[PDB]
């Protein structure tokens, strides 16, 4: 019923309101400029959230995107809740933020408000080759919600941040994603993401990275962002299901090919119109490189300074055996030191971006792990591994040198000659850009990809998940 909907009561909040609803047609102006392309007219089947009540918080049905209905949904509020870790750990925790830590904190949450948009900026093109209504669906639905994380953080900074907070809500829709003179402010936001392939690994690989920066900010002092993050971890978890099922359904139709041609051979694979497996393990050794730098420096002073300040948490800081200060704790790290990568350990506050980094990778390669069942009930032998953490790394003490997959250091000639085996060259791309074409008849996939196990909302997998409304209605006719 509500034009913004949200159960923060923000009805009583009137110069919040205000302001937001000043916000809201430069969302929309960015929607419709930035968002999935030459889809202002379709009706998609849509999940859409009215509550935080997780019986009865999403209900589907038809909408036009630009009419989505975007609201604010925080977790509910805790009686008497105490800070967990750091310098406060015991005190009440923080409504409003300390106006020491406010510039950190506002900053934090404009990093994290930036990858939002920048997702839907680089993934708005791939509706023109969805393989499936399905697919397109699923899509769409990412999208709507990473709209929404937009509309959470911009909230936040609204709220809570005075003048400056509104100044940062306006300049999080004048960055673009791969803009010359605005990019976005993470490098992997800022990248392109060319066809499905890197679409389900991207949201496989990547927005976990938005799983565990948000389930350390979960735990975050300043309890309005601790509950907008808790909230937002159920949809992220939607998100890491269409990358996850995404592959998983592409590596069940290369087996399926594999056994009906009776053959492992690339190059009868792709003649057959599939990714061989081979190759799609250069994508995710690709994504979960690229994704890893995210997590910044194994060693970093800033990083102890948010643990310390209450800021930012370890993931499921509360499951952690030990004091939740640190000062005298110690956390194992890697390190390079000539022609050797070796271990070491360093007081743990320095080591809070490797710690998280390492509750990722755990993470990623369970879901790898059931990939992994894929190929085994086919009776092949092949099964996707990740590659050593140190493998084509930008960000930290391996990004000077180069380590292969199975964890070496090696040669400058020795990288230029393998990698093409370890990443995906110019021609597997074109490769894979030639099977990207759209199919749109109702419970049709396209030959690289198998059907999904089931459909969505109970619904048939051949459901028109969308319907173009190809007609073009005149104004006011
Ligand atoms: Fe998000
Ligand atoms: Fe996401
Ligand atoms: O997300």
């Amino acid at each position: 019923s509500e034009r913004i909907p949200n159960n923060v009561n923000l009805n009583e909040n009137k110069t919040l309101q205000r302001a937001l609803e000043q916000w809201q047609p430069s969302f929309l102006n960015w929607w419709d400029d930035m968002g999935p392309e030459n889809s202002s007219n379709y009706d998609v089947y849509l999940r859409t959230a009215v509550s935080v009540d997780p019986k009865g918080w999403a209900d589907f049905g038809y909408v036009k995107m630009h009419d989505y209905r975007w609201g604010i949904f925080l977790a509910p509020q805790e009686g008497e809740k105490k800070i967990t870790f750091g310098e406060h750990k015991g005190q009440d925790v923080w409504q409003e933020v300390p106006g020491e830590y406010r510039s950190t904190l506002r900053r934090i949450i404009v990093t994290q408000g930036d990858t939002e948009p920048a997702s839907v900026e680089q993934q708005r093109h791939l509706g023109l080759t969805a393989p499936s209504l399905y697919d397109l669906r699923n899509l769409f639905q990412v999208n709507v919600e990473e709209g929404r994380h937009l509309w959470a953080m911009v909230y936040l900074l609204h709220a809570h941040f005075g003048r400056d907070g509104r100044e940062e809500g306006e300049a999080l829709l004048e960055r673009r994603s791969g803009d010359e003179d605005n990019p976005r402010i993470l490098t992997a936001f800022n990248e392109k993401t060319p066809d499905w392939l890197s679409f389900f690994m991207f949201t496989f690989i990547t927005d976990r990275d938005g799983k565990f920066q948000l389930a350390s900010l979960a735990e975050s002092a300043f309890d309005p962002l601790a509950r907008t993050c808790k909230f937002m971890l159920t949809e992220e978890a939607h998100h890491l299901f269409v990358g996850e099922s995404g592959i998983a359904r592409v590596i069940q139709r290369t087996c399926e090919v594999m056994k009906e041609l009776g053959t492992d051979d690339p190059a009868k694979l792709r003649a057959a119109g599939v990714i061989d497996l081979p190759t799609l393990q250069k994508y995710l050794n690709f994504h979960y490189s690229v994704t890893s730098d995210l997590y910044g420096a194994e060693i970093s002073s800033n990083a102890a300074t948010y643990y310390t300040n209450g800021l930012k948490g370890r993931f499921e800081e509360e499951k952690i055996g030990d004091d939740h200060k640190l000062q005298n704790s110690e956390y194992e790290v890697m390190d390079v030191a000539g022609d050797k990568i070796l271990t070491r350990h360093v007081p743990a506050l320095s080591a809070l971006n490797e710690r998280l980094r390492d509750d990722w990778i755990t993470d990623v390669q369970a879901g790898v792990d059931r990939w992994n069942r894929i190929p085994a009930k086919f009776g092949f032998d092949f099964r996707f591994t990740l590659p050593h953490k140190g493998f084509h790394r930008k960000i930290g003490m391996f990004a000077d040198v180069h380590v292969s997959p199975d964890g070496r250091l090696i040669s400058e000639a020795e990288w230029t000659h393998q990698h093409k085996n370890w990443l995906p060259t110019e021609s597997d791309r074109l490769y894979v850009h030639s099977l990207m074409g759209r199919c749109l008849e109702p419970g049709k996939f396209a030959n690289w990809i198998a059907a999904p196990a089931r459909g969505i909302n109970n619904q048939p997998v051949n459901f028109e998940y969308v319907r173009f409304n190809w007609s073009h209605p005149q104004f006011e006719k």
